[PDB]
């Protein structure tokens, strides 16, 4: 419940992790707006969570699309605490020897739209409101953003822009506005990528992820709420939270280095 | 209440940011073991906190201490789910051309076991605990383990080990054990030093702080709640939170960078 | 002379970095060619080089451009050695709040399609070169790929996004093709913008660069050497050389620590 | 010929990585003073270099022994322009559960008096010069000063805080002498480690090493003399060059990612 009386701005938030963030969000007593290109699933959300949660169809790329959410958003809700840019697209994790040449400016077109100029454009339709609301930024990253081979030249470069955004707007939008990056990891996902495109789980546990397991998108939610809490995160401003079971923390032959640990330690 | 049925072990928590992690961790429903070297400090947050806290007399530096600590969490409250190495010591900034000679090599020593031995000591004296409760670690490590000007040679040194202790034991532990850092900084806090040594944070915010303030005490502790609730940091393990008030993303003239921010748009 | 019988091709070499690079390059043993849009400064290098340059005329953000310049490379020298992507276009350093609503969109256009698919269209274009010789890839970064106030948030963004080029590169072109970065910062150079938009360094040095002094265009060329030499940096790919002046490391109160150093010691 | 009438110092440089710098150094026409426990290695040392350079018998823990290398130095060439503090020990990658707790205590002081105190001793003994010539100190690191794995939590924590003394020194000592640090990874060593205490060449190059090879010692002297010429390496200061082969951009499942681009680009 440490979320009362406050609204959130989750952009692509009609599926995927941005669905388990207003769905997380609601069930702590938020206030929450989504901006999606899916209508359908947007109703389906707002129905979901009547009254708490409001539903503006919209593309990212657009900033006329991302001023109606926000002012949509302060319509419903009398303001906006946090903003989530959430929506991404990914590239099949395609090489750059695999990408076609005939493809290849439409694609990084496609994806840094979505990815870097989306995450630009809501923060930049949001921020009277945040200044405002004295509030706080906390961008959707990647592990893709710290580290190789979570995504081809494409999406690494987008995720490693937006690093770049949270330091920038930390910067910028102090001392009134708070800009903070997630950089989730190793989830189960149905994430899609641009027309002009187109790990198995034993290899996944024993060389990608130490922690051992792959979490739900409901485990990767606290990670916000922890941001988006009123006094829990005042100090915390241009902070990046790998958050992807331990991704850049892995050893060379194994992901972990402790399975011996329980039978050695005599429990 | 976000940590009922948890239980912690905090090194360094009779004072500052450690008693003010005892009060919270506390306050959220858990029960807290305490190591410190200072028995008037540990006796009055005992009267302070009831049954929930047990304060434990003795030095970081000791292992056989380190683990009188971890036995009497385990027979007060039963198990250890959240180590917190916290207790630190500081160098006071001095240079290494203000370092005397003949004191180097004693302060060396005097700052290194404290601020990393008193962390390996730890988690090795709560290691059959935190495998047996699939628990956690959570350092508290510093703006000095990132950036320089935070103390001298000897304090940045040091704090950055403990960033290596987060990605070490991080892998090592996994992957029952989770191990993560945090980073405190824009603090204020009577952070004492080694008998063999001799500007206010007030005096120089706007060329630290992008944030604009000086949080209090209390406001460093929802970082750490985060970081013990299972529930909500699960696929965390080796990150680095930067918790500073922004020193990391600070502009070259001035701190925070979006001081005419409200009158650019009017608010 | 260091690169006698290398082979490179800069981008953007007709002016500020990337002409000392030529220059340096050339003066070390090697031959250049170079793909840069100004005609005359093209034309300026190659009656300064001789037959040791070739200047192509061309757009970075065009593949068969790219192409092209590739052709001609291997068409006047026979390979490929070492390729340094350097075209890049800046911001003015112009906060999101201060970027219009109707100049944005084909801003990031603009400054993304130089800066980060310039980078991606000259690896891409010679890629089957540097793989035959087993040569290396050297981006030109930034301190803005690393830190805020280098730029605003569109020139940060890309800045930071070929930091991940950098990663992924040198991931998906091992074990042939050595991926690194270079990123200067204490540089005084003409850098443009986008025709889309509308202080001194010198002005701010004891803020910005610990160093103390402003170094020139040519003592940035050493870093761009170290890494075109194959007997001196086999071992190196993914390695990110900040090239600053020390920007990273600087003091909160003033950039460098030790003004009253030589008087602490008497010299 | 990059280092002629330049005067080096370098610790632990009479066998392994010290020993190819000392002789690649006295190759590029540098005179070398060398700090070593080892007499008759040093003797040898100097009869291999006649003139060039000069051996002292020392400990590295000792500052007076540190001293009387900086003393001798200067007697012996006049000046010192470039410091390597290079001595360091290794813990046979020994994980924290398998240190005994009998042994731990004097482990950490035996690995961090060398690793650590050394370098510390070594600038603080050498800084009076340095000022003087203007120069740099190149701290010779590891990859498990960023990467786990590359050691047990003593050598990692003692290469992490090396790192922090790159970083508070390059700050400390400007703008008169520039600090930086080279990290070496994946060579073939005979490093010893503590008298308390006590990977197969194909999973090192599938799963370790990018590159797909284990250069020799040779191979990462490059990257001192870079930092060592009075011309290419004004700009750097506080510079962290990642030497390991591309540890940090290796792959999940494979370190390399291009092993089929030849055939693949069809050479
Ligand atoms: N695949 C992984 O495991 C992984 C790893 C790291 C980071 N991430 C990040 O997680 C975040 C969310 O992922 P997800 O699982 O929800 O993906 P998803 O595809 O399930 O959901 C993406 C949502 O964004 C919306 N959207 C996409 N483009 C849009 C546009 N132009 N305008 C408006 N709406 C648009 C879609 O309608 C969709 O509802 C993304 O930013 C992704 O980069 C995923
Ligand atoms: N002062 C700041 O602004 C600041 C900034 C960044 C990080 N930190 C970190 O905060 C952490 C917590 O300390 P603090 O800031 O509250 O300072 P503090 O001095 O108030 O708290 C330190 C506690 O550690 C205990 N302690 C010290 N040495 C001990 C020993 N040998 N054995 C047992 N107990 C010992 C002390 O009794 C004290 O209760 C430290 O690690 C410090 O490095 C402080
Ligand atoms: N200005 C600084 O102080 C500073 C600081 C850090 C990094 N840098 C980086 O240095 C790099 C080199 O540029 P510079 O500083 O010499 O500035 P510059 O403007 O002097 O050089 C840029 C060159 O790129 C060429 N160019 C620009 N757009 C092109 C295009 N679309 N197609 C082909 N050629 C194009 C220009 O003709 C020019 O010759 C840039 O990537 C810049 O980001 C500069
Ligand atoms: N093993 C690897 O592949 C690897 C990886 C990363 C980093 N490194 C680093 O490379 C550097 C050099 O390694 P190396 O191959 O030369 O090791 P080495 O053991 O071959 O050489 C070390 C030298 O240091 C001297 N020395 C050690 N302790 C001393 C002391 N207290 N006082 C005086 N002299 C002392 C020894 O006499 C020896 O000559 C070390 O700092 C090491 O941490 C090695």
């Amino acid at each position: 419940m440490k979320l009362t009386g406050e609204v959130a701005l989750i952009t692509g938030g009609a599926s995927g992790l941005g669905r388990a963030l207003v769905d997380r969000f609601v069930a702590e007593g938020a206030r929450v707006a989504v901006l999606d290109k899916s209508a359908e699933r947007l109703r389906e959300l707002e129905v979901a969570h009547g009254g708490n949660a409001v539903g503006v169809v919209g593309d990212v790329r657009s900033l006329q699309d991302q001023k109606r959410a926000a002012e949509r958003c302060l319509a419903a809700f009398g303001k906006i605490d946090t903003l989530i840019p959430n929506a991404g697209i990914w590239d099949y994790s395609t090489a750059l020897a695999d990408l076609p040449e005939d493809k290849i400016d439409a694609a990084f077109d496609d994806i840094f739209h979505v990815n870097v100029k989306g995450y630009i454009h809501a923060v930049k339709a949001c921020l009277p409101a945040l200044v405002s609301s004295r509030g706080s930024v906390v961008f959707t990253i990647s592990n893709a953003g710290f580290y190789p081979n979570g995504g081809g030249p494409l999406y690494t470069a987008t995720k490693h822009a937006v690093v770049g955004l949270v330091r920038q707007m930390a910067f910028e939008l102090a001392p009134h506005v708070r800009v903070n990056g997630v950089a989730p990891g190793g989830m189960n996902t149905d994430l899609r990528g641009p027309s002009s495109l187109g790990v198995p789980l034993a290899d996944m546990l024993k060389s990608v992820l130490p922690i051992g397991r792959m979490p739900a998108l409901e485990e990767y939610t606290g990670a916000y709420v922890f941001f988006a809490t009123r006094g829990d995160s005042l100090p915390a401003t241009g902070a990046l939270l790998n958050y992807d079971g331990g991704m850049g923390v892995r050893g060379f032959l194994t992901a972990a280095g402790g399975a011996d640990l329980p039978e050695k330690l005599n429990i």
